[PDB]
């Protein structure tokens, strides 16, 4: 019993974190098989970072210009190329610790844990959503650009997030680990703002059937709803549409609990409309969108 | 910037983590050098939880009756020993994979990680604080139990808790690594009933100060107060006591922001006076006490 925002084991991921040093910007890697992974703003000077063209700056770079340090001991660059705002650092040596892996990119909703990392060190683990506006919302100081996302499936590593950028409001932006930013997003010291950070619904209901496994029983109502009805409230809440999909893949929590994804939807409604008038779901006073039905499961069930 | 619940990065305590079966109970075991340490009620059968006389119960027990597997292999047992609430098996093979370690009794109000454990095989890691009432709020299913809490000081593994028992609330119980438990606690199935989970205070301000240096600031009001008055109004919330103690730990937070202890003090009376009036601070819509002034700084300080 009882339900904690829980991140995957982070030591697979310890395994592969390097310190990378372009002059005087110091900031950290994902060491798999021989290619180091890194943001490429590790290339910039903070005046660079105002309009930088990569590719000119690049072109300054030779493979002795980027200093990799796996623990204390300097890993040999003998190739580097950009692919979108990622470098990849070819090494003379495979990680002996590579896990088995993948890079995927995920959706909006989906969780990850992050392992923040300064100078190739792991600093800590938490979890994290990608948030439907295509932030994140980390904790990350300066040195922890190159701290990556991650999903593990038993023994494979699914890399989705490498940590790019703050936004002026304090929230996160980053890539997949092809060098693709989530969201509208771009490795500059520009104003870029967020759009509407929703809350990703299909996730607090996934949390409200975590709730009545471990006992929290308050919310449920004597009411259901429809999808369009349902909708029409969340969309006044700023919560994301609940589409049909999002009904399937709540299913075997319906089953688990037998109260029917809609009856479920109908209690949100009421919380949504009347508040928790100062009552706590699962030790939280507000609808908590970071576990995704998987998570619920996985927890619920203790996959390791 | 961002402030979030973070674990310590588990990989050197998923390097010590082994499953320990005595006839049919499966449950999790700490291999360090070569001791394993796991709960003595891995030999109790569910009648035998009940009223339990362990040292009846282990007389029936030889070394090979504990049988101990790390990943896929076996280890042998070469000696076995009761201290307080754990057992100790020694085995024939040092962990190549011990780290630097010590075993430490915390106190209340203090935070520690937990990997949630099933077979010897990590499932996932959180961060828990010892309650006032000598309870964790952790995420434990059946199999849980030997999974372990611990701090990290750079590369010393300080061990904390290891996980025991559920009780009829489903709030957890456990012992240090010498087997005492936290709390008045037995490991026998019988009613037993914490006593009143008081918010731990000193926490709650530490994370006021992580909110401001991350610009959270609405909550900052134009009072002060004393300890005495603070103390009052916390006693009538359920609130810990504040001490001198507690006020020279804030020095260092105080300090970075500039505010005194005691006005950040008269914010906190304002709040569990006025309550959130639906606002949130670092995301939660109410005051988090699982972190610790060390936790603040460390966090917002980028330590690994
Ligand atoms: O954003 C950062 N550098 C940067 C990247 C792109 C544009 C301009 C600057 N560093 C940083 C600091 C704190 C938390 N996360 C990341
Ligand atoms: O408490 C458990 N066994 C036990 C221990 C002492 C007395 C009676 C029973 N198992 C458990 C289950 C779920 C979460 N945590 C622990």
């Amino acid at each position: 019993s009882g339900f904690r925002k829980m991140a995957f084991p982070s030591g697979k991921v310890e395994g592969c974190m390097v310190q990378v040093t372009c002059g005087t910007t110091t900031l950290n890697g994902l060491w798999l098989d021989d290619v180091v992974y890194c943001p490429r703003h590790v290339i910039c000077t903070s005046e660079d970072m105002l309009n930088p063209n990569y590719e000119d700056l690049l072109i300054r770079k030779s493979n002795h210009n980027f200093l990799v340090q796996a623990g204390n001991v300097q890993l040999r660059v003998i190739g580097h190329s950009m692919q979108n705002c990622v470098l990849k650092l070819k090494v003379d040596t495979a990680n002996p610790k590579t896990p088995k892996y993948k890079f995927v990119r995920i959706q909006p909703g989906q969780t990850f844990s992050v392992l923040a990392c300064y100078n190739g060190s792991p600093s800590g683990v938490y979890q994290c959503a990608m948030r439907p506006n295509f932030t994140i919302k980390g904790s990350f100081l300066n040195g922890s650009c190159g701290s990556v996302g991650f999903n593990i499936d038993y023994d494979c590593v699914s890399f989705c997030y490498m940590h790019h950028m703050e936004l002026p409001t304090g929230v996160h932006a980053g890539t997949d680990l092809e060098g693709n930013f989530y969201g509208p997003f771009v490795d500059r010291q520009t104003a870029q703002a967020a759009g509407t950070d929703t809350t990703i619904t299909v996730n607090v209901l996934a949390w409200l059937y975590a709730a009545v496994i471990n006992g929290d029983r308050w919310f449920l109502n004597r009411f259901t709803t429809t999808l369009n009805d349902f909708n029409l409230v969340a969309m006044k809440y700023n919560y994301e549409p609940l589409t049909q999909d999002h009904v399937d893949i709540l299913g075997p929590l319906s089953a688990q609990t037998g109260i029917a994804v809609l009856d479920m939807c109908a209690s949100l409604k009421e919380l949504l409309q009347n508040g928790m008038n100062g009552r706590t779901i699962l030790g939280s006073a507000l609808l908590e969108d970071e576990f995704t039905p998987f998570d619920v499961v996985r927890q619920c069930s203790g996959v390791t």
